[PDB]
């Protein structure tokens, strides 16, 4: 497949114009091989990843988590390095942040929220969804979280026992910890400065990893261009215990 | 014992002043009584901590993390009921953000850097840098903070089994990565990302918890209150395993 | 009356989220009772108005002006006393700023503005509607303000004699005088600032108070959640002099 | 008498370099005749004190409120006929904001303080701090005050009826209101939002006018260029009333 | 012709609300003679334009460079001569910046093209439209260019030699480099920081002059004026040779 | 010759940190081999430089323009060509922006200066101040400017023919034109928006070229290096005509 339309094609599908207030730098940031043959898809950027990809003989790399943040950052040390690996390997970088976790059919919280039996699915704050019954299931949703991550997770009971509305917000979403309005609030890293927040309002937050969580994006965007453009893909695994 | 005399002093010895940038608002944040009788310690200000302090006549409680981040909220939900204990028990709530991190006598990092028998400390941004007499092992310095804190810490290694110069910065500390230039660099709460860089650069990096690392200035401030004016204290206790 | 209920009301009758670029926290700013029985309705939040909703068992005091304008204070010695006295009264503080200014069924500017005769009304700036004939009066508008007042207002005649479009804005609107285009201008605070401008570019201009002109919303509210609710209410009179 | 002398002395004498940040363009603010003769003073740049200033033969006018204040209007209505009567008399403007109320000697705040017969006065903001040889009857202070102005000023006794230490802030100066810490505050206008905070913190504040606090800088400036290059001067009066 | 209702039909023509974000005060900037009987068009404001203007006897001056950019200068020096002029004169100053370059009727931009030969236009960024076929001529469009200016034009040929897609955008235009998607981009002014970046990216690039491309705006306009109220006009030539 | 070690002497040399505020990124901007063996000189990065630098075996390509600006862009088109040569070459890319516009020993200012003939040299904004030992007639200042550049310069002359006084901001000063106060100023590019202003001012202006004028630094610093460890170098010039 010719490169630029596959880059087209993703700018429009996770239409990234829709998130201009995203310090990451959203679409192609590194330009490989303008004939693509094989996709890649991988939670972050960094030298193992990119090594695998070479190997692997990625053309077509996916990261929601890219090198660009608005910090112009010196081609110098391990910067060098990484990009010594994409183009010894013709390798295409890809980078949807914001726009990948919030997107209604291959979003991060969408995806994870079927994959969990949320219904009545309703996008709430960017990158998510949240909140839609079940209806009325014990707290043990920290069980299918465990099974469908590998990982039992971190849970937070300060409210019920039993939830019913689920609010989903993958990766670092304790930053809205004060706008959560559900009987449950899943999401993937702890912050010490939520803690006691957390049980005096009574929330019950459930913490599945930032990894984790942030796994079912990618996937679902690389089996799509698979079902619509037939270009095969793999994944790049580098769980990082966070 | 006089409470308008013991913010004065604190005050000036944690020269509140020269931190003006903090988002918390250093010093008295919530006025009680007037005759300071027992001091109290503890890491975060938080209902379940102001209840404790309430059961053990606690007059002056000395925090690190306040109420206040200078962005007003209303007193409602558990905001009140939080001032409303305070009232209740007629304490004074004294908060120390970035004074008490860096503080040389008292603060966090220069109290548990000496007690980690680091040596030739030398202030770096809010936390301190030295080193040990002697190349260390990596797993003999992660056991010393095990000992001391009572948990065994996360250790991300990606550079020699041996270190000497040493970094620390408790709390949240992973936002100085990037300045890092020691064999090791000790803090609190670890964030997935700033995994891949650590490894890519090759830094050897220590986190002991948020909690665990914040512990001590509190401690060594009110001892040095009982030190300087006879005061008692206490330790309010409130592990939040992050 | 449920509190919760009557917050919401509120909220959605003055629209709130109408005035995102207010300084001031509108809404419920401290929370009391949750079964409201007596609505009490000031100018401005402090200790003597405080008292006097005390002693009047005021459950929800309505104010323009509210504790909070972004700046967070510590809540030390006449903060604390005024938190005290709401709390010893379950009294529930709720600020309406802008939003009351503005309203057009009991903002402060369209209510005094038929209580004075204005006709063809229409909203002009924040806060207010101004401009709108009578048709034709002498500057003697100048008495009604007074005798709707208790209070002669000062007048500043650097135009006609008689005028015709009024625009209204209470409080403090002189910094709305380089855009006034009326044959008089309303509002309540003089500013020595503006003496020269107001006579070289022949404007009139009556300044009725700042107090005495924001006096007419608090109570419109009040006697709108009367009839529709049934819930009494008191005004409770802080007189500044301002 | 030479123009362009004439200001580099005053732009070095009033240290207009130290006031980076006065929004009042400090200095020449509109260029007039080169040979001076007759020096003006004024509290206000109008066009009523500029043809004052015409009638009078004044050469060189020193006002403390000019025309710019860091955000350009259009040339048009009274602005332009501001421009067109200071170029038919050839008039110079030079209009000193901060560095006239904070000068030393001939400064606003120093001056007045001086006459009101405060001593061991010093820098505060950019009025003064000092207090009387023995505790004075704040209505004695409002005596002097009234003799000195020939208005009788606006006292808010909040505090006890006896004051030694006072701080100075002429014009509007309520903005301090919160960093006051003395017996007695004297500054011009008052506002009504400080009203309440005036008397909860028991301050003793007395409002004397922003016109007739502002007239001292101004005249002992032109007297000192008389004492000092034998210019003669007039004092521009326009009272506000405010 | 009355001037007020010409600085009101223009406002509304340019529609100068639309570009709020314009530097440069836009519309009626200096204020002159209530009638108008002679219009004066010119690229920039001017010590030699107003002269000219004075002894053309033009009453209303429109430039494309006004006097007003955001920042407040003193009326000192060549400014004052500026306004003495105009004064002298009763010449009124109208300014038109971005919307005089943007308009599809008079726009320097839009006009230019035509007189190019351009078809097919459509708005490309503020001040322009830019791009549309011919279909296919050589690059010798810079004779048109020459013969239209009488100036021969900078070419930089990184691209093509023969050129059908053309972004037009007068003035200073090389900040739009990156965002250029021609087969040619015509602006005036030529930088060297964007030299190496206009080859390497294969673009053409002609420059004609930053007075010789903003001349058609103003000329456009004041002809557009007497077509509708028969005012006669006259230009004032002021090449800079830039 | 250790690439690390001459980075730290050129930091150090050029006070990098003593311009915090330059959006250029100074110092080691790609890194390339680690022993240098010869150096590179140009005043721009861009790829017609580096293939030069390519053919040549420079290991360290000095440049006054880099490839960073605070305002990090993808890694395609010609950005990534630009990389590769680099990367092809091993070649190291350091990019001194402000620190050697300044710079008294090789700076560009102080460096064209002396080359001028001026004396009493003295820090200007980042270029420099001098004068001549006598009255110098401006066209033969214009003359020397020409040999040493190979092009005879713009000369906008407002003042007089003869001059003595010199400010000197090589590259495009323009802006600092309201700061001039000598009797010339020598930049390298011109603006058609100062134009009025030099004339009605009556300053003297020569504009010699962005590209000729900011040679000087550049090619003082690889001599210098040259002078301090034996390196040898090349100037890679590539004029721009700008």
């Amino acid at each position: 497949m010719d490169r630029d339309e596959l880059v087209r094609y993703l700018d429009a599908y996770l239409r990234i114009q829709d998130f201009p207030q995203d310090p990451s730098l959203n679409g192609l940031q590194v330009e490989g091989k303008r004939t693509v043959r094989k996709v890649g898809a991988a939670v972050d950027a960094g030298e193992a990843i990119f090594r695998k990809a070479l190997e692997e003989e990625v053309d077509f790399l996916i990261v929601h988590h890219g090198l660009f943040w608005g910090k112009p950052f010196p081609i110098v040390g391990h910067h060098k390095r990484r990009l010594e690996t994409l183009f010894q390997g013709g390798i295409n970088l890809y980078a949807a942040h914001l726009p990948l976790d919030a997107h209604e059919e291959v979003g991060n919280n969408f995806v994870l929220a079927r994959e969990l039996g949320l219904v009545d699915l309703t996008p709430w704050d960017v990158g998510v969804k949240g909140r839609f019954p079940q209806p009325t299931p014990l707290l043990q949703v920290a069980d299918r979280l465990g099974q469908l991550t590998g990982m039992q997770p971190l849970v937070h009971q300060g409210g019920l026992d039993h939830v019913e509305t689920v609010i989903l917000v993958s990766g670092s979403g304790t930053g809205l910890l004060p706008k959560v309005d559900a009987d449950l609030f899943v999401t993937g890293e702890p912050k010490h400065s939520v803690f006691h927040e957390t049980f005096e309002r009574g929330l019950n937050v459930i913490y599945a990893g930032h990894y984790d969580t942030e796994t079912f994006g990618v996937k679902a965007l690389a089996a799509h261009l698979e079902a619509r453009f037939g270009l095969p893909w793999v994944f790049l695994d580098h769980p990082t215990g966070l």
